């Protein structure tokens, strides 16, 4: 079970959401990134390393903008076969932690668009269009796990995908 400090890092951003991995780094899927504007949480963007690929977007500050937190690691990918959870905040505050068995990582065009991304099948409640930037995680040992976040779904809803990290 995702302990309130956990969902604590689950963030709304632009059109969707982001996580706080650490106090200075924030992941989010990169189409909910918001257009047209010079500052993310206050801080113009000179201030900001940005790295973006395969609608993995990543930002590390140069301040704590988070320091209530501890760093958690960031994988290249969920392990094929885990379990993961998507800690799915809704706009009401709703809660949603769907259950996902994951699949084979792949690069995929999606509405034009290149994902390196991971499949996965949930395991009724399924994603919707306000839930991009979700984030992925499972539990290894004592400690949480990050490993994408949420880029798409099938018509079907039965299928997620999350963009993960190059």
């Amino acid at each position: 079970h995702a302990p309130p400090t956990l969902w604590s890092r689950v963030t709304k951003f632009g059109s969707g959401w982001g996580f706080w991995v650490s106090p200075t780094v924030f992941i989010t899927t990169t189409h909910v990134v918001p257009t047209g504007v010079k500052e993310f949480f206050g801080e113009p963007l000179s201030s900001i390393a940005i790295h973006q690929a395969g609608e993995f977007t990543q930002f590390r500050f140069s301040k704590k903008m988070r320091p209530d937190l501890t760093g958690m690691v960031l994988e290249e990918g969920c392990p094929e076969g885990t379990v993961c959870s998507v800690l799915i905040k809704r706009d009401s505050g709703e809660l949603l932690p769907l259950a996902v068995r994951m699949g084979a990582i792949a690069s995929m065009r999606i509405q034009g668009r290149l994902v390196h991304g991971q499949s996965g099948m949930l395991l009724d409640l399924g994603t919707i269009p306000g839930d991009c930037g979700a984030p992925y995680v499972h539990k290894r040992g004592n400690d949480w796990v990050v490993c994408g976040v949420h880029a798409a779904a099938t018509k079907s809803g039965n299928t997620v995908v999350c963009a993960v990290q190059a």
